C-alpha cells in the first residue's frame, strides 16, 4: 500500500461496533475482575492498566506513525521536545558524549545545553557530514544527532553515509524528522537511521492545534551494544530501545500525550501527504517567482538547481519540501518586510496558514550571536513555513512586501 | 473567601465576552503585527507565542490550585510523574542527595532509582520523621522529599517539624500532596514546606478521566541558596524556583499539559471539597464498622482514635481522609476477597467509583518484597480509595464479600 | 442501589480493555463487512451504523439518566429545547391541544408560541392544578405540561393527583424536570408522569459548560390511545414513545447530542445528587437568614415553613432545594442590588457559582408585561441560583449589596 | 482571495492573545455586570448571554462558511438533517406545498414525510428540471428544493435557470449544497439559490468525525414576499431570513452545534478544496479504468464525456466530482462484488477513507421499492465515495473485488 493509503487506514482499531475512526479513551484506569487478573497485567503489560503507561487512543496513532515511517515501533509522547528527550534518556549514561549537528532547533540546543549537561553528558556540534562526524568520534560517543533538514539553515544531510558510519561506529544515529513530516517527505529510519523523533505539532497536526511527540526505531542489532539492556535484548530484541522510552519517558517521567491530542494527530496524519505536496509545490514557486527579485539578497530553497541542499535533496526528499528563507540583508529591511507583509508571524511550522518569522530575534534569540549564525542564522533572515494558500494570492502578498 | 468559594471563582479569566467558565485554547501558536513585537514577546516571556511554554487554559488551572494550595506560584505538566520530577530536575545537581519517605508512591521510588540515578543523584530512604531525617542530612543533601499521607502505609508526617528542620539546615521540603487533594484535605505549604507537587489524576479531577500534575511553591529564602539561582534570584526573588521548573519542565523537556485536560481539572476542582469530605464521611464509618470484623485481621484508617496516623492527621488533615486499607491476613483470604468484591479493582484513587487493589501484586509489583513490606504493603493488604457511593450499600458489599 | 451509587455504576459501558469509564465515540459511521450484514443493521436497527441515530456514548448517558429518573427509556439531545420540542412533536398532530402550566420557561412558551403553532396545535394556560386542568380539558387535550417547580414562581405541582388525572382522561402528563435535577430532587415518573423531559445543561452539567437534554418515558399503556402508535404499540408496547421521539427527534430532524457533550454530561451526574444537596444547604440557610431583613420585600423558597410551595415540596422534593428568590419591591432598587453585588449576574441554572439574574428584564424580557406577572416575574423580582460556595460568604455578600 | 486562501484564514477570531486558531467556547453562559447591561444584550441580541443562541466557536465557523459559500450570513447547526429542518420551518406555514426534486436523500425523503406532513405542508416530487418544476407550481408553492447532485442517482440540476424560475415565481430555490462541499465543488448561491442547506459531516468534516450543518443565504429581495417576515424586513433586509432560522432553530428548537464539533468542522474546512480535488481525481480515473470492464453493467460518473449528468457538471462543479456508482447487474452480483472488497462499507459520505455502500438494502431502505427506482436506486447499484488513498491501489481492489 502507498503512503496515502496507509495514513487514512493504519492503526485504525477493530472496534467491537465497526466504527470508522477512533473511539477517544479519556479514562485513567482500566479494571479487573481478580487480584490474579490484575497481577498478571501487571507482570506482562499485556492488556491495560493506567492510562500514563499505555492507552488505546495513543496506540493507535503509534500504529499509523509506524506505518508511516516504516518503523518497528513508535512511542508517542506529549510534546516533540518531550521525544527528543526521552529517546536520548534512554539512550545516555553520564559520562556519554553526543555528536550533535551545529544547525539545531533552538530548544534541541537548549535541552542540550540545560538538561542533558544534568545527566553528564557533553555535546560536540559539528557540520553533520560523515568526515566531520567521523573526527569528532570517541571512546565515549554514545550518539550521532542530526535533523533531516536543518532549520533554517536548510542543509540536508547524507543520511545513508551517515546511518553507515555510526553502524560502524556501535553508536545510534538519531533523526529529528520533524520536516519530513511523519515520512510524508522523509522517511530516515529507510537510509539506516537507528531512532527517528519528531513534533506531530508541527505537519503531522497539520493546524496548529496540540502538541504531541513521537520516537520510533528500525529492526536492529546495536542495542546489544548497549549496556542497560544486558542488565531486555533476549527478552525483546531490537523492541528493547521503544520499551525503555516507553519505561523511562512515560511511565517514570510522565511525559503523556493526551488522548484529546493523539485523536487530533491522528486525522492530521490523514492528510499530511496532501498537504505537504501542496505546500512544497507552492513554496518552489515562491522561490523560483522571488530568488531574482533585487530586494532579496539570497534565497534558499532545497528544491532550486543551484541551491546548496539540492543534491542531498534529491535523493532523500520527495520534494523540494514546504520551507524557504528570504535574507532581506539586514534587521531593518527584515523588519520592515515584516510589519509590511499582510500575512501571519507566528512562531510554528507545518500549519495550513503560511507563517513567517524572524529568527535572530526568536526562534534563535535564546543563543548568543556566535551560535545563531554557526546556525545559518543572520539579522536579515526570514524564514517561510508554506500553507495551503493559492500560491498567486502569497505571490502578490510577497512582491507588495518587498515595495516597502 | 473560604476554599469552596475559591475553588469555583479563583482563575476564572476576565473574558472578553464574559465567558462563565474557561475557553479551551486548543492552539499551537500566538501571533504578532511586527518583528519587534516578537522579539519582546521572546525578551520578556510576556504575551504568548507558543503553547509548550504556556497557554491561557492550563493558566487558569495554575491560578486556581495556586488559591486553592494557598501558593507562590503554581506550574502544570502533562501528570503528577511529570511534576515529581519537573520540580527535582529544577532543585537538583549531579552529585547531590535527597533524603526520602521509605512509604513513597512506586512510581515516585522508580523514578527515584532509574531516572534521578541518570542525573547523577543518590538517594536515603528514612523513617519520615524529624530525628531520622536529621541523621540522614549530609553536606551533600539538597532536599529532603515525603508525601502528605504514605501510601498505603497511611502514616502522615510532622510536617511542621520537618519544615522547620529543612529550613533550619538550608535544604528543601517537597511535599507530594497528592493525598491533600489540591489542599482540600491538606495544605503542606501553610506548614513550611518549600515545594509541593501532586497528581491532579486523581481526587482534583474526581473522574477518573485524564492526567495532570502540578507544581508548587511558597515564598522563601531558601533559593537564595541554590547555585542555580545565582547565574533569577535577584530578577525574580521567591519566583526563582517556579520559573526553572516552567523552563526545564515545559520548555525544554516538554512535558506540557493539553489544555483539554486543563479544562477537565479545572472543573473538578469546583467538586474536590465537597467529594473529599463525602468520600472521608463514607471511609471512617466503613472503618468503624469494619474494625471489629472477625475476618478483618487489621484496618488503618487516620481518623480511627487508636490509629498510628492520628495523632499527625488531626493536625494536619481537615479530617480522616478517604483512604482506609484492610488487611485480610495473607494472599489467599485477599484473592478470595477481591474477586468476591462486588466493587470495582484498579488502580487508580480519588475517582468518585470506590476502588479496591491489592499493592503487593499491583502498584508496588516492580518493587523487590523487602522494599513492599518497607511501604507498609504485606500480602494480605487491600487498599480503598473510597468513592461517592451510598455509605450503607457498600458496608453491604464489604460485608457480604468478608463472607467469603 | 441508592441514587448516589447508581450516579457513578449506571451505564459505565462494558468495555474490552477494562476502561473505568466512558470513551468518546467521535465517529461518524461504522462499517459492515458484508451487504447482508449492512441491511440486516439497517432493518432491525440494532449494532451501529450512522452517528445521528444512535452513538455508544449517548447510549452510555441514557442508561445512566434512565437509572437516576427511574424509567423505562431516555433518550439524549443536542439541547434541554431540543428535548421538549422532539417529546411534544412525538405526541401530537394538527388540531391537538396541550393544556400546559402559567409558570412556564420563557423559551418553553416561545417554543409553543412560534414553533408548536406551526404543527397547527393549540395551547391552554392554566394554574398547574387538578381542577383548573380538569376545566381546561377538551376532547382535542392531547397533553398536560407542567415543570417539576415553577420557575421563578417556585409553586411545586400536585404531581401525584395531575397524574391520575391525566391517566383518567386518556392524555400523557409531561413534566419538564429540569430543576428536579436528573432525579436527585425529584422523579416525576414514580408519581405517575408519563413522560420527563429535562435540561441537563442546569444542573446534572453542573458546570455551565455545554448543552444537553433528555427525554425519559415510564412503562404505560397509555400510548395504545394515540393514533401514531396503531399505523409500534405491538411491537414495542410502551417503548413505542420513545422510538418515536427517537426517530422523529434524531434520525429526521437530527438534534443529535454531540458525544464530547454527552461524555461532560455523564461525568456531571456522578456528583448531581452532591451539589443540589449543597445547594439547597446553603439556599436554605439563605433563605432563613435574609427573610427578615428589612430591604427584602418578600423571599421565597420551597422550604421555609409557611412559604406556598411549602406542602408540596415536602412530597415530592428531596429537599426545599437550590433557588430562591428576592423581591426588592421595583425595578430600581433591584438594580442597585445586582450593581451592587459581587455575585455572578448571567442567565443559566445549576452552575457550581451562584448565579442571580432579573428575569423582568432577561429570561422573561421576550414575553409581554401581562405574561411576565402571571409567571410570577415582577420588576423587583431578583431569581438566586445558589451554587456550591461558602454559605457564610455567601450571606455576607448578600447583607452588603442590601447596605447599597 | 481565492477558496483555498480564504479557507485557513475567514473566520479566524481576533482573540486578544493573538491565537493562531480557534478558543473552543465550552460555557453554556456570559455574565454581565449590572442589570442594566443584561437588559440590553437581551434586547439587541448583541454580545453573549447563553450558549443556545450563539457562541464565538460556532460564529467563527459561520463566517468562514460564509466566506466559502460566498454567502450573506450563516446559521450552524447540530446536524445536515437539523439544517435543512430549520430553513424549511423558517420559510412555511400549514397548506403550503414545496416542489421537491425526486432523487433527495432518504432522511429528507423521511423529514418531508414525516414531519413536515405535522407542520401543514405537502410536497410535489418532480425531475429536477425547470418545465417539470413550472408545471408543478401552485399558488401555494413556497420552496422548490434540490441537491446540488443527486444522490446517488447523480444529476446535476440546471440551476441556474431553476432561480430564475423561482425568483420569477417569486418562491425560494432551497439547494442541499451537501455534494458541494462547502463551495469548493459548488456554489448554488452563485447560481441564483436564495438558500443552501448541507451536512457538514461529509466533505466539509472530512474524517467521519462529528455532525453538524449549516444554512446560508444571498442578499435578495424574495423574503418581503413572506408574511412571517411583515410581522423583520425593514429592521434586517435580507438578514432576516438567516435571523429567523437561528431564532426557530437555535433558540426555540435548540438544534445547537457543540463548540467542540464547531471546532473539528473549522479545522476540516482547511484541507476540503485540496480534498475534493485529490477525490476528483481519482474518482475520474476509476470511472475511466472500470467503465469498459464486463462485470460492470453501467458506471455513473459526472466527468465522463458521455455521462448524462456531464452538460451540468461542466457548467455548475468544479470537477467530476468525488462519487461515481457502479451498476452490477442485480442484487446478488453486488453482493458478492461488496463481500469480496478489501475496502470498508458503511453509510457515510466525504470520508478520507474510500466507502462503499449498497443503496437498495441500505441508505434507502425505509422506502417503498417505487421511491427506490424513482431516485435512481436499484438492486445492482453500488455507491462509491472516493476518498484520500492512491488510485493504483484503489484500483486494484476494484478489480480484484470484479474477479469474484
Ligand atoms: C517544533 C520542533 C520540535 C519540538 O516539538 P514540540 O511539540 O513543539 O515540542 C523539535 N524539533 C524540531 C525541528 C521542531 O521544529
Ligand atoms: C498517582 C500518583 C502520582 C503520579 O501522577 P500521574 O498523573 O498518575 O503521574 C504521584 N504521586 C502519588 C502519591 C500518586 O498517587
Ligand atoms: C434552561 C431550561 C430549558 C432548556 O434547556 P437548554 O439545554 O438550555 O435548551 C428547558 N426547561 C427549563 C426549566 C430550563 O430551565
Ligand atoms: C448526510 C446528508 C444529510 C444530513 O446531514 P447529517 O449531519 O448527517 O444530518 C443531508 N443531505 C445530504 C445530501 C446528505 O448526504
Amino acid at each position: 500500500m502507498e503512503y496515502t493509503t496507509l495514513a487514512v487506514l493504519a492503526g485504525l482499531p477493530e472496534d467491537p461496533h465497526g466504527a470508522v475512526g477512533l473511539p477517544i479513551y479519556a479514562v485513567a484506569a482500566y479494571g479487573f475482575k481478580t487480584l490474579e487478573e490484575g497481577q498478571e497485567r501487571f507482570a506482562t503489560g499485556e492488556g491495560y492498566v493506567y492510562a500514563r503507561q499505555k492507552d488505546p487512543t495513543a496506540k493507535a496513532l503509534e500504529e499509523r506513525l509506524k506505518a508511516l515511517e516504516g518503523a518497528l515501533e513508535a512511542v508517542v509522547l506529549a510534546s516533540g521536545q518531550a521525544a527528543t528527550f526521552a529517546a536520548l534518556l534512554a539512550l545516555l549514561r553520564p559520562g556519554d558524549e553526543v555528536v550533535a549537528a551545529k544547525g539545531l532547533f533552538g530548544q534541541t540546543i537548549g535541552l542540550f545545553g540545560q538538561v542533558l549537561s544534568l545527566m553528564g553528558v557533553t555535546v560536540r556540534y559539528v557540520d553533520p557530514e560523515p568526515e566531520a562526524v567521523r573526527e569528532a568520534l570517541s571512546a565515549k560517543t554514545r550518539a550521532v544527532f542530526v535533523e533531516t533538514v536543518a532549520n533554517p539553515a536548510l542543509l540536508v544531510p547524507d543520511l545513508e553515509a551517515l546511518a553507515t558510519l555510526a553502524e560502524e561506529a556501535g553508536v545510534a544515529l538519531v533523526v529529528d524528522n520533524t520536516f519530513g513530516a511523519a515520512g510524508a517527505l522523509c522517511r530516515p529510519l529507510a537510509w539506516g537511521a537507528h531512532v527517528v523523533v519528531e513534533s506531530l505539532t508541527k505537519w503531522a497536526s497539520g493546524h496548529g492545534s496540540v502538541l504531541g511527540g513521537a520516537v520510533l526505531s528500525r529492526e536492529t542489532e546495536l542495542w546489544r551494544n548497549y549496556p542497560q539492556f544486558l542488565q531486555p535484548w533476549e527478552a525483546l530484541r531490537a523492541r528493547c530501545f521503544p520499551e525503555r522510552v516507553r519505561t523511562l519517558g512515560l511511565s517514570l517521567c510522565g511525559m503523556a500525550l493526551s488522548p484529546f491530542n493523539a485523536y487530533l494527530l491522528f486525522q492530521g496524519l490523514e492528510t499530511v501527504a496532501l498537504r505537504v505536496a501542496r505546500m512544497s509545490e507552492t513554496a518552489r514557486f515562491l522561490a523560483e517567482r522571488l530568488q531574482g527579485h533585487p530586494k532579496v539578497k539570497a534565497l534558499r530553497y532545497p528544491g532550486l538547481p543551484e541551491d546548496p541542499a539540492h543534491r542531498n535533496a534529491r535523493k532523500y526528499l520527495a520534494s523540494g519540501g514546504p520551507i524557504l528563507t528570504l535574507d532581506l540583508g539586514d534587521l531593518e529591511r527584515a523588519s520592515r518586510f515584516l510589519g509590511a507583509i499582510r500575512l501571519l508571524k507566528a512562531a510554528n511550522l507545518g500549519d495550513a496558514r503560511t507563517l513567517l518569522v524572524h529568527p535572530w530575534t526568536t526562534t534563535h534569540s535564546r543563543l548568543k550571536e556566535e551560535a545563531r549564525l554557526q546556525a545559518g542564522v543572520t539579522p536579515g533572515l526570514v524564514r517561510v513555513s508554506v500553507g495551503l494558500e493559492d500560491p498567486l494570492d502569497l505571490l502578490a502578498l510577497f512582491e507588495e512586501a518587498l515595495e516597502a
